[PDB]
């Protein structure tokens, strides 16, 4: 298990989380929880060079 990082962006904060798991499918199902339970929702984006995905509100 490599680690996953989520970047969210809302519009007034800004928020760093990183997850272990299997694949990017598995850390993104648990990152849309966090997002969801930080009330930030947006566009999500994957960075593969860097295993990031970003919300963006």
């Amino acid at each position: 298990m490599d680690t996953y990082k989520l970047i969210l962006n809302g519009k007034t904060l800004k928020g760093e989380t990183t997850t272990e798991a299997v694949d990017a499918a598995h850390a993104e199902k648990v990152f849309k929880h966090y997002a969801n339970e930080h009330g930030v929702h947006g566009h999500w984006t994957y960075d593969p060079e860097t295993k990031t995905f970003t919300v963006t509100e």
